[PDB]
């Protein structure tokens, strides 16, 4: 199967990328999205981090990963 | 395990690298075929479509990502 199936960004992060963690989108602690969606959908007054990956796949646009209201524009 | 072979195609893509989507063969909508698997199976008026993967692999030969008769000649 393919990692962007299902209207899902995927973009896939080395081990030192960084990224953002949104405790109010997530489904759970080890859920994420890349910055580019970040940027592109609305985290205002979410409880949200920079961190480290340590690799994986970015979540926006799977809704068993991350609620729909934090999709970006390009994966909503 | 092998990768590959025994009835099991598992080419791995990269983030950015195509292959075929066929509505009418897959499983649901996550899964995809590698070009050469595509390129030697029948999809004579499927509903097809080149696809950007997000990285994965191929689902070819697995009867429970993609219909048998989306098959290419090498994966049965
Ligand atoms: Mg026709
Ligand atoms: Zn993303
Ligand atoms: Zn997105
Ligand atoms: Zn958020
Ligand atoms: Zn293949
Ligand atoms: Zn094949
Ligand atoms: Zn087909």
């Amino acid at each position: 199967r393919r990692g962007s199936g299902g209207g899902v960004c995927g973009s896939v992060w080395g081990q030192n990328d960084i990224a953002y963690r949104c405790r109010t989108c997530e489904n759970d602690p080890t859920c994420a999205i890349c910055v580019p969606c970040f940027q592109n959908g609305d985290h205002n007054s979410h409880d949200y981090s920079i961190i480290y990956t340590g690799g994986g796949c970015c979540d926006c646009g799977d809704e068993t990963a991350w609620k729909p209201d934090g999709f970006c524009s390009n994966h909503k």
